[PDB]
């Protein structure tokens, strides 16, 4: 608006959502995890089943349906994962975290590194203020499969 007296300059939440969302697949589930193994357990209260699914495939089906999440691909792990409460989708990924960082579960190829682009974002991510990194983690991760109730 013209009304530029030195007012407001966008959401930041939300460039930090798009920005994200323009990125590679690996890319973002690369990015999920970082910001995931660090946010912790701050994200929900200090689904399980899903988990279990994911966690006994082997590495490269887990590369399929991690790129099925994040590719909205109707498949039955996004249809699983997609009729989840928004807020166990935060848990769901949370224990997630953990079962990559501990080496059971793969996101992204053997020989992946992010990019330029990604250590992008990724940087927007980590200096955001804390509620806010939950906002674009919460918002990013629910787009994520699909709904078959929606």
């Amino acid at each position: 608006f013209s009304q530029a007296f030195g007012i407001q300059t966008g959401d930041a939440v939300a460039s930090t959502i798009t920005v994200f969302q323009a990125l590679s697949i690996d890319d973002q589930l690369a990015v999920l995890w970082y910001a995931y193994t660090e946010m912790g357990r701050s994200i929900t209260p200090a689904a399980e089943g899903l988990l279990n699914q994911i966690k006994q495939m082997s590495h490269a089906e887990q590369l399929q349906v991690m790129r099925d999440l994040a590719a909205k691909n109707n498949t039955q792990v996004s249809r699983s994962y997609g009729i989840l409460s928004n807020n166990t989708k935060l848990a769901f990924w949370y224990e997630l975290s953990e079962l990559m960082v501990k080496g059971f579960v793969v996101p992204v190829p053997t020989d992946y590194k992010i990019s330029r682009d990604g250590s992008q974002v990724l940087e927007a991510l980590k200096g955001l203020d804390f509620c806010q990194q939950i906002t674009v983690l919460r918002k990013v991760v629910a787009d994520m499969g699909v709904d078959p109730l929606a």
